[PDB]
């Protein structure tokens, strides 16, 4: 009974503009695109990630506790286990 959804990196590059913007956060998928003016680290960072593994952007800030809840809402999947970074 989960009802993960699970990706390629070359499904997920396909999705790499402001407007379908996503990115790989350790092996889980968000589509930022409705995040980009909410985000306080601005959305020009977000861009330059769109359709990117962006995980090492992502922890060279260390983001808080509440970043980290707050992008749980923008997760749509993962990806698959053959493609992850282990
Ligand atoms: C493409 C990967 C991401 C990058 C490069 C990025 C970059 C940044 C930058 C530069 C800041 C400003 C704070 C600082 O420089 O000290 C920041 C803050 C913040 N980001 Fe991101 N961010 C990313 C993804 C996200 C996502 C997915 C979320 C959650 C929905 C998020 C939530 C926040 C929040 C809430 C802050 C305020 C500080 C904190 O709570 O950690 N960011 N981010
Ligand atoms: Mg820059
Ligand atoms: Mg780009």
């Amino acid at each position: 009974s989960e009802d993960v959804k699970y990706f390629t990196r070359a499904e997920v590059a396909k999705n790499n503009t402001k407007d379908k913007n996503w990115f790989i956060i350790h092996n889980n998928v968000y589509d930022v695109t409705a995040f980009l003016n909410e985000h306080p680290g601005g959305e020009e960072v977000l861009i330059e990630q769109a359709g990117k593994d962006a995980t090492e952007h992502f922890e060279d800030v260390g983001h808080s506790s509440d970043a980290r809840e707050m992008m749980k809402q923008y997760k749509v999947g993962e990806l698959v286990a053959e493609e992850r970074s282990n």
